[PDB]
């Protein structure tokens, strides 16, 4: 199945965050409406934040996160969980070798701010 | 029902990252095994990042978030989730004053790392 | 936080199921636009199914579990999960007692059918 | 990355319910350390519950979830989540065809029972 791609509010701004626990550098793409919105990139075992930004979902809310190692493209892992029906994160992890541990880089959005 | 504890598996490494939402200084207590292990505090209308650290999970395993707004508890909401049987995030919301949106400190809890 | 509360798309079928694990008879009344158009009763210690139905969200959208036990209102865990930007699981646990398994009537709504 | 596959505290009963939303007969297998425990299998585009049982996690607690339709596997996608830090659902959906609801067998686990 497809992973990675989150429909959210439309409009609406969303922290977007990544982590590295991986000897591989990651980068970390993040699309809004098909187009790349941000790009982190770092190298930790150790959890780092690598990047965060706010940005705004815009019309049509379609966000997605790609993942690469080396310009390989790591697996993907995802899912969104809503908390007293407001509070929103969409979760993916990536594997980039071959101990599926999945948190080679992993990326949390969260939503609402403010 | 209790919010924002969690049982990990003992003796794990396990980030804990923070984020701002509100006009109200949040202070972020971590403890585990009922004894504090790491306290941010941060002000933020723009999801800042007011904290971010790597705990160990000791021989208990248990880790538990709270959060407060000049001494004053915020009610919490929390749930984990684990993705592909490998990957676990436990999250935590909260609300420091009448508009709901539990977002006013978000905890994210990854393990495992590395 | 409030608890039990799920806002669906509109005109949208959904299932609704129950079970039980508890001495006491549970409950469950299943709301949409605020008045009850499931209800399922029964006594298990062994997570018998005490009602399943399709049901539809109406013109709101909106869906309210309740539990109780010979009229004592039990308290209430829930959260939201979607799969693949599109699978959808709305959850609720609940407590009768003092054990705090939350699994007294669990109840589990899901959504798109067909 | 692989899905439909859980890891259950050892020697634990819990429920396994699965519905099915699609023209296809479904049969679901319910494997207990890689063998199979329950089988269930029926046909209905209402949610209907095609089946239910209690089963024991043994002494791995490895539990696995597989679906075939008209001969092949369908594409399993899966999470687990947990509430108030008691109440565990692993949630399974599928695609047996082209349309992605994921929904055409749709299997709940859920523990401790009792
Ligand atoms: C730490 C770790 O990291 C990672 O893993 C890795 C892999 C994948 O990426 O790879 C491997 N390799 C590399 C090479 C070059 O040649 N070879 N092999 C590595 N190793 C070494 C010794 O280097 C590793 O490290 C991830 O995935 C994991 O999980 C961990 O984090
Ligand atoms: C932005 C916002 O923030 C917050 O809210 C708040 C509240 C609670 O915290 O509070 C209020 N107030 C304060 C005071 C002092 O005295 N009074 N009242 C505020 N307002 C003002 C004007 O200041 C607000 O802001 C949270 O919760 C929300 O969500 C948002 O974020
Ligand atoms: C089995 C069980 O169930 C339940 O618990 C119960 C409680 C709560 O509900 O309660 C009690 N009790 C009752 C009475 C009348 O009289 N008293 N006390 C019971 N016990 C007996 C002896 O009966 C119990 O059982 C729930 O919560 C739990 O979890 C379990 O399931
Ligand atoms: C009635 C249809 O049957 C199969 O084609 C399913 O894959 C579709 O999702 C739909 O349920
Ligand atoms: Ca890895
Ligand atoms: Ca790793
Ligand atoms: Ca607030
Ligand atoms: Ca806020
Ligand atoms: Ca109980
Ligand atoms: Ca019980
Ligand atoms: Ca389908
Ligand atoms: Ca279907």
């Amino acid at each position: 199945a497809t992973q990675g791609v989150f429909t959210l509010p439309a409009n609406t701004r969303f922290g977007v965050t990544a982590f590295a626990n991986s000897s591989g550098t990651q980068t970390v793409n993040v699309l809004v409406n098909n187009e790349t919105a941000a790009t982190f990139s770092g190298q930790s075992t150790n959890n780092a934040v690598i990047g965060t930004q706010v940005l705004n979902s815009g019309s049509s809310g379609k966000v997605q996160v790609q993942v690469s190692v080396n310009g390989r493209p790591s697996d993907l892992v995802s899912a969104q969980v809503i908390l007293t029906n407001e509070l929103n994160f969409a979760l993916v992890g990536s594997e980039d070798g071959t101990d599926n541990d999945y948190n080679d880089a992993v990326v949390v959005i969260n939503w609402p701010l403010g």
